[PDB]
């Protein structure tokens, strides 16, 4: 095993709420040079080998990464940084070898800070070696995620590495309403549902907690033997997810 391999992920840009601007930057960074690498050679600019997504948990970094891979017909391989801390230089190598074999590939490195906090450590040094190894205009791209871009060893941020940075922030009020709608699409909801009030009531929620709200709302409707989900069900679901946060 070692790291998640997904032959072709079934996630699209329509599954992502809000994030239009940051999704566009990532598409311009990875999708454009994959679909039309010849343009980047004509103009004489090396596209980025690594894109670092940063921001708080559950705001859709992983989503975006899977969605890119889908659009561009690539394999998606995921490693978790905290799992790479024990060996593991060997594992980073096997990762990039496989990724080349199953190319086109999108490598997603979660929690990169676990490995690259600031003659460097042996696992981190493999990541550096592997990225200097493969060339841009090539068809293996790396995407990394972290809370703390400030705590990263500046060696990761040097040219030819993760020299393209995108902030993936908490959803704004409009985004939150989209996120709830998106995760309610498979589920019959009343016409009388006020998505925008629900969005006002979820100040500081992330995408994962908004999805969880949809899930509890659906579960409350079930326990009540309803055949559709009511506004008051979403309001109780918000209240439940807020309770769980408090129970870290
Ligand atoms: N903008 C969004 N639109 C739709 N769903 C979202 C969004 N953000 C988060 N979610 C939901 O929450 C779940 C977790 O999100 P995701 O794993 O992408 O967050 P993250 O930024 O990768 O956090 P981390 O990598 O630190 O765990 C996803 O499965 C997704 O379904």
């Amino acid at each position: 095993m070692g790291f998640e391999v997904v032959e072709r992920p079934n996630v699209t840009y329509n599954d992502i709420g809000g994030l239009k601007k940051q999704l566009q930057e990532l598409r311009e960074a990875i999708e454009l040079p994959l679909k039309h690498p010849e343009l980047f050679e004509e103009v004489g600019i090396d596209p980025p080998k690594g894109v670092l997504l940063y921001g708080p948990p559950g705001c859709g970094k992983t989503l975006m990464a899977k969605a890119i891979a889908h659009e561009v017909n690539a394999t998606f391989i995921r490693v978790v940084g905290s799992e790479l801390v024990r060996e593991g230089a060997r594992l980073v190598h096997e990762l990039f070898e496989l990724a080349k074999e199953k190319a086109p590939t999108i490598i997603f490195i979660d929690e990169i800070d676990a490995i690259g906090a600031k003659e460097v450590n042996r696992t981190l040094m493999q990541l550096l070696a592997e990225m200097d190894g493969f060339d841009p205009r090539g068809n293996v791209k790396v995407i990394a995620a972290t809370n703390r871009p400030d705590i990263l060893d500046p060696a990761l941020l040097r040219p030819g590495r993760f020299d393209r940075l995108i902030e993936v922030p908490l959803p704004d009020e409009f985004s939150r309403a989209q996120i709830l709608q998106i995760h309610s699409r498979k589920m019959t909801t009343d016409d009388d549902i006020n998505w925008q009030e629900l969005a006002r009531s979820t100040d500081e929620f992330n995408g994962a907690q908004l999805k969880a709200v949809t899930v509890e709302a659906g579960m409350i409707a079930l326990r009540n033997g309803q055949s559709s989900v009511k506004h008051e069900d979403f309001v109780e679901g918000i209240s439940e997810v807020q309770a769980r946060k408090s129970k870290s």
